[PDB]
């Protein structure tokens, strides 16, 4: 989106909502794009994903205090993986509420991880509970089942036409799934569908590790996914 901040790079999507991105060198790679959201509701600030480090992250905390300039409320993180969960201690360092799938959670420190302050349940239809998501304001949070790993969560946006599937959805364009060292083969397909229906209404989705697409990256992602089962 042109706005480079460190070594970060931060697109805006809507008038409330920008896209993060942090690199991470990973050898046979390249460097590697991680996106995450930043959200401003009213006067503050929520934030969906870290990014991989800590420090990365408290330089997202610094982006938001020079081009925002309102206190970061919570931050929701999608999955117990390195790239979504690396920087929590940036987070609580800087006194900010975390929240995340209670299964991330429990995953988290056997994968190197910090789990986040607070743990979300979800309802029979993978709609969070609503009383374990307080204050979230226009964070829509959705588990669509297991598919990229067991505790892959999705977060829309009220008052606009952005979803985000994290890790679960790749672009209309990408030639695999990816990571599936901790996937659910049986079950990807149906949780990236899910995910589609759960945000019908969104037209831009964005996801960890591409540009925003339309939806037809939920359709590709479907695909591929069809010929893990
Ligand atoms: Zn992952
Ligand atoms: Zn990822």
């Amino acid at each position: 989106g042109d706005q480079r901040f460190g070594d970060l790079v931060f697109r805006q999507l809507a008038p409330n909502v920008w896209q993060h991105t942090s690199y991470l060198d990973m050898p046979g790679f390249g460097a590697v794009a991680s996106n995450g959201l930043i959200v401003r509701d009213g006067g503050r600030v929520l934030v969906v994903d870290t990014a991989w480090t800590d420090d990365q992250t408290a330089q997202i905390l610094n982006w938001i205090k020079q081009e925002i300039n309102l206190p970061v409320a919570l931050a929701v993180v999608t999955h117990a993986h390195q790239d979504k969960m690396g920087g929590m201690d940036a987070l609580h360092a800087a006194g900010i509420a975390t929240y995340a799938n209670a299964l991330s959670n429990q995953l988290a420190p056997q994968e190197g991880l910090v789990a986040a302050q607070h743990s979300l349940t979800f309802a029979a239809n993978g709609w969070v509970e609503p009383a374990t998501a307080p204050n979230f304001g226009p964070l829509k949070v959705f588990y669509p089942g297991p598919g990229h790993t067991s505790d892959n969560i999705t977060v829309g946006i009220d008052g606009t036409d952005i979803a985000f599937g994290g890790c679960l959805i790749k672009d209309s364009k990408a030639k695999s799934l990816g990571n599936l060292d901790d996937a659910d083969t049986e079950h990807y397909a149906a949780s990236a569908r899910a995910f589609g229906a759960a945000f019908p209404k969104a037209s831009m989705i964005v996801m960890s590790h591409s540009a925003p697409d339309s939806r037809a990256a939920i359709t590709h992602t479907a695909r591929m996914a069809d010929k893990l089962r």
